[PDB]
């Protein structure tokens, strides 16, 4: 099973884009991120609220249901013929991005960030192997563009976000995937392939064309 | 082949004593010791660069946090309590016991403990919210459905002490964090270990608990004057097995 995971910032679209690619073939499957499992356990509004309180809580959760969800589609599904898996972002999203950032803007302290990096560290040593990615797909929208569409999409918990926030997700995103400066403890990962496309574009012009790309993007792999 | 024994008992019962004491009569005997000391003194796993270089940090004391704190620092003590826990119990499976007869491992407490007789009291007391505890239950479980199996015990030992003596031993022991504990506390989990390993009616999500043979030994004696008698009775209870 090729493993590719889905990168971008909030409301870039991958959701939307990965919903559209699952449908080329019957080879293809996805495994969303669970919203709805953090809506509903609402630890999403909790930390958004009060991110020095429930931020270490949020990234136990949101990375914990994320490994249940990635290896319950490996450990089921698909006799198909070239298996591709697409994860809407991974376990190095969590913890390099949105872990890393809260813990740059204060919202953990020494301790909590030890603890969830030791965490993080264990659980994905058990797996790790099992769930090591094949390729990355970074779909790449401006801050701006992605405060717009958050807006779009309307979700309660969310329409406070400062802009401010997204800029900073923004710059950890480019770091890892487009200059490739951040250095991640898992050294296989510098030598997975990445994928950029920009989609700030509205889905209406060019979107298309970007699916054609991957499909051409995985014949390599 | 490796029987696990778990040894359970409030705080200060006394039991990283005995089994360490105990683990002498045989080869075929180790002890995981509880990791206390990793969360008096929180580390992360070091670059394989910087550490040659940069020295291995003193962290926060999570043990600390949580007592002077529980609203805010008891999930997070959980969590990683039962991680740590776990990993070392781990290790251990994996690690000792090559050439060894007849091997026992005995744990200082479980998983078990930390959900049902730790966990279970902070979100009694309130010192864990319904979001909280429910996040807990859902890691722990799942968590349970990975390493567990090869993590199920064969048996379980339990010290046996009343709240007073633990509250002695406790002064005895000296540990700073611990120093502000009330008699009352000590009671709520005295109570908690009374009702699943004297009583055992608490109610697990674990079936073959129930069927786990439980031996049970009273140590509010001074070590020497029961020493003989818990050791001829721990004997005769790795034998049933
Ligand atoms: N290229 C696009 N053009 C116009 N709207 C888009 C585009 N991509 C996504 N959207 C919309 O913006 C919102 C956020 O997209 P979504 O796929 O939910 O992002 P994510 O899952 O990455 O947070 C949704 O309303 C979606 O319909
Ligand atoms: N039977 C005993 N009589 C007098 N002191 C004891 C006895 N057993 C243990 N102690 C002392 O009580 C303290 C707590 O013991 P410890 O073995 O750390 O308990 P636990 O491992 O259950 O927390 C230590 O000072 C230990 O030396
Ligand atoms: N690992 C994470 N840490 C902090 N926040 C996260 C994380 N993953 C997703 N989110 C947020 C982004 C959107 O608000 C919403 C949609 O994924 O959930
Ligand atoms: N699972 C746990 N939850 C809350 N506290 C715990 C746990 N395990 C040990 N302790 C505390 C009690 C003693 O101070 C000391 C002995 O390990 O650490």
């Amino acid at each position: 099973i090729k493993k590719i995971s889905i990168e971008g910032n909030i409301a870039a679209g991958k959701s939307t884009f990965v919903n559209i690619l699952k449908q080329l073939s019957e080879d293809w499957e996805v495994v969303p991120e669970p919203v709805a499992r953090w809506s509903n356990v609402n630890v999403l509004q909790m930390m958004y609220e009060k991110p020095e309180r429930w931020s270490f809580t949020f990234q136990t959760y949101a990375c914990l249901s994320r490994i249940r969800a990635q290896l319950a589609s490996l450990n089921g599904k698909l006799d198909a013929e070239k298996p591709v898996l697409f994860f809407e972002r991974s376990v190095y999203s969590d913890r390099y991005i949105f872990a890393s950032n809260l813990y740059e803007s204060e919202s953990m302290n020494e301790t909590e960030w030890t603890i969830y990096q030791d965490w993080h560290d264990w659980m994905n040593n058990q797996f790790g192997q099992s769930l090591e990615l094949d390729g990355i797909i970074y779909l790449q929208a401006t801050p701006e563009t992605c405060l717009h569409r958050i807006y779009l999409r309307g979700r309660n918990e969310e329409q406070g976000i400062p802009l401010e926030y997204l800029e900073k997700l923004h710059y950890k995103h480019e770091s890892w995937l487009l200059h490739r400066t951040l250095k991640t403890n898992f050294d296989y990962l510098q030598e997975v392939p990445i994928l950029t496309l920009d989609v700030n574009e509205d889905f209406k012009d060019k979107y298309a064309s970007l699916v054609e790309k991957v499909k051409e993007f995985l014949s390599t792999l």
